[PDB]
């Protein structure tokens, strides 16, 4: 139990921790093994103590810690927990919740943003069709013609774990994959499972390289069932160079919308299995894992040969080289066709602003420096010299297992 | 904990098993609430700690050349530990000397150069008594591992700790370095990491050429006395004047770096032992010279220097202007030395076979200690195997330690 230090070795600013103290949940670390680079680390009697935690900080927040208001809001949970073993969140609470679960995920750049999410309360939501209407406003909403909008959309919390509402899809708006006869895939790699899912169900391919998959939306438990979503809602962007203009003819493109839909987010005790949310893309998202990871797109090899490089030996760089340039092609078609962006140097420099904000503010900002640190250019943004403490507060963000494992039909 | 921790590879998907993590021995600074892995750094023993740790490295080593519970093995616990009773320390036999000074190597999370780790020449310092006499060691690691630009590596290690006042050390924080200097306008000539042991140097009465590239002497410390200075024979400094495939105008900035990197300033523990003066070295990782020490902006910081000689658009940062100018630096510094026939590796190379070691290690030792945060390269991550590797991060003995500067414990005499 100590005031913990963390430094910048390039600007020489330490920052004091008192945060990390509130935390309660664990790491997935020890006192004698580190696993800072794993990347996956009810009852009412469980319930109430969840319950009460997050009702303390949410009065807390608002400055009245103790108020009537305080008091009743926890007989009122207590008693509620008590008769039907579980609780439902005030609007207030919701959105609180929600927005801290944001701000307290260690592994997101983009945090100082935090305070501005639009929150909508789709717990009234009972079938498939109504998730889609939920999910069809929601990305409007936050496309905004291009100045894009973060927005969470929440669908009703977990009960006895036999009737959760799941967005089967990894996104809401992703690129099909397919396996091909030859062995190679059309596509993207990482959703050729998820694919082959909706073909199944019914769905038509257009076995292309870049189709948009449909909306696989699971309501109280029952079968997962396919939507289309309009067209017009899913805003694209096709990726040319500023000076390669060969660059076009790779017939590149991606989406506007980078919105999330399998993670969990838990609020005082509760679990929202359905809670897709959006914000909008730092270039390296794209630029340097989907277009670049060996086993997403791949497209190094193809851009690098039209930059006629050597590609005999690795010492030449050719790769890096290749990186760059296929990252400002990202930036450059983005910012043309005014759709909100937002570069690795900026976004870093952002997140050691909204740090030392939280510092001051707070006591401390849990940062995940795997995951801060960019994939490209690490130690020309700030952040790699930048000192981080890891601690898990509660509300959260949290993985849960694809649906496609645990559900029976 | 449990005896077995599963690493993936999101990659490849290759799942590994550690066991070896159960040898652990020192704390990392974490713990179940809190993670310090991005963390940089997070008066001697006495006989009763001391037998557990000498026993501990003993039936470590007749454990790896398959001797255990021998009547060496035996012979060799008693002797050593009638040398702890009777003198309060012990010393370790050559082949003991040799076979920890590898492991510490082997045992290194941060290193990616492990792949090499059985091949390092120990030259066994320990008859050491006076600084002209580390000064005359040091030379001799330098010309051997040197080799004409054919780098092998070597450590060199000088007696170990006995009561604390009477320390070897090595002042200097690698045996090659260049100077820098504050300028009275604030401004800084040569390497801004090096101001304050340039400066230490300048008052023990070294005369600085206050140039940009100017090689440190050497500041050495036998058994606490107080350190002395020595310049290194310039023909025993490899040096690389930086240039570019395409860029003809690249020469003109003058930069140039040394081939060999030579750390010199930490402390190497064997069986409780502490060995305070250990300068050993390798080769470099491009990314070493051409992204850390010329790009980082309290460094020689050059990104913008050369990114207006490729004019390229610095006004604003979505340009990648940086990103642009950082790989043909880190292009010119490989080319420069592969065209001068000094070792080198580049990133790819270097992660790829480190990816290799490391699955060799879960194979033939049940693990291998990584701190990712280190392993993977400052320059295009994700495009390396080792980012998308899965790593675990312990402290295995015999190990290499970080130790105070000497200058801010130094009793001077
Ligand atoms: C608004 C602009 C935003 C930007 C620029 C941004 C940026 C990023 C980036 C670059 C990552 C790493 C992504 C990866 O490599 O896969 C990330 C992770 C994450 N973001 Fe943000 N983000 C934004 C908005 C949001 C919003 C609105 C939320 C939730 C309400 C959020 C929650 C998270 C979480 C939970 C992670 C970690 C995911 C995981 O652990 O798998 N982000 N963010
Ligand atoms: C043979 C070629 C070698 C290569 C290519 C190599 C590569 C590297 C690199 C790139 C780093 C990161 C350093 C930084 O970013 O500042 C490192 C760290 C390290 N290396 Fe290796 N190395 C080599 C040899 C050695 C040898 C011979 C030893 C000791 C016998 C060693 C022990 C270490 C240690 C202890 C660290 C961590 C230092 C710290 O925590 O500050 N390396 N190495
Ligand atoms: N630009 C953003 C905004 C929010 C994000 C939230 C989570 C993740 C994590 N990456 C991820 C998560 C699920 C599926 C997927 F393909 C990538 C990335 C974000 N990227
Ligand atoms: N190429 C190598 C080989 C061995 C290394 C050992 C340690 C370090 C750590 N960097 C370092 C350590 C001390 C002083 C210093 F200036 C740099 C880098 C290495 N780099
Ligand atoms: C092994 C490692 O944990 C894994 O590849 C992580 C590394 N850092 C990352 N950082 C971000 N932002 N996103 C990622 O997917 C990953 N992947
Ligand atoms: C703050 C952070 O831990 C620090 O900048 C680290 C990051 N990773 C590193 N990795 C290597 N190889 N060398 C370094 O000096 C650092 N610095
Ligand atoms: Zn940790």
């Amino acid at each position: 139990p100590r005031f913990l230090k963390v430094k910048n070795w390039e600007t020489e600013v330490v920052l004091t921790d008192t945060l990390h103290l509130k935390s309660t949940l664990e790491t997935g670390c020890t006192e004698y093994i580190c696993m800072g680079s794993i990347m996956h680390p009810a009852t009412k009697d469980q319930l109430f103590p969840l319950a009460k935690e997050f009702i303390d900080q949410y009065y807390s927040s608002i400055k009245r810690f103790g108020s009537k208001a305080h008091m009743e809001r926890l007989e009122e949970v207590n008693k509620e927990i008590d008769t039907t073993s579980t609780y439902q969140l005030k609007d207030t609470e919701l959105i609180y919740g929600a927005k801290h679960a944001w701000r307290n995920a260690s592994r997101c750049v983009g945090r100082i943003q935090w305070s501005k999410l639009q929150v909508f309360d789709a717990r009234d939501c009972t079938t498939a069709h109504g998730m889609f209407n939920y999910i069809c406003n929601h990305v409007k909403y936050a496309t905004n013609k291009g100045n894009l909008r973060s927005a969470i959309t929440i669908f009703p919390q977990r009960t006895d774990g036999k009737h959760d509402f799941r967005v089967w899809n990894s996104q809401l708006i992703r690129y099909a994959g397919y396996k091909q006869p030859d062995g190679s895939t059309l596509g993207d790699p990482a959703n050729v499972q998820f694919t082959e899912i909706c073909i199944q169900q019914g769905w038509k391919p257009p076995r292309g390289r870049f189709d948009v998959l449909p909306l696989l939306l699971q309501a109280n438990g029952n079968d997962p069932e396919l939507f289309q979503i309009p067209p017009e809602l899913v805003l694209e962007v096709p990726i040319r160079h500023p000076k390669f203009e060969w660059f076009k003819d790779l017939g590149l493109k991606w989406y506007g919308l980078p919105a999330v839909s399998n993670m969990l987010l838990e609020i005082g005790g509760l679990e929202f299995s359905a809670c897709p949310f959006s914000g909008w893309y730092m270039g390296t998202e794209i630029g340097v894992r989907d277009y670049c990871d060996n086993s997403r797109y791949n497209i190094l090899e193809e851009v690098a040969k039209k930059m006629n490089l050597d590609m005999r030996k690795t010492s030449s760089l050719w790769k890096d080289q290749a990186l760059v340039e296929i990252n400002i092609a990202v930036l450059y078609s983005f910012q043309s066709d005014k759709v909100t962006i937002v570069d690795h140097h900026s976004a870093t420099e952002s997140f050691i602003k909204h740090m030392e904000n939280e510092y001051r503010c707070r006591g401390g900002c849990p940062a995940d420096w795997v995951w801060i640190v960019p994939p490209m250019s690490g130690s020309i943004t700030p952040v790699f010299h930048q000192e981080m403490l890891n601690y898990r507060l509660t509300p959260s963000f949290e993985y849960q297992p694809d649906p496609w494992n645990t559900h029976v039909w």
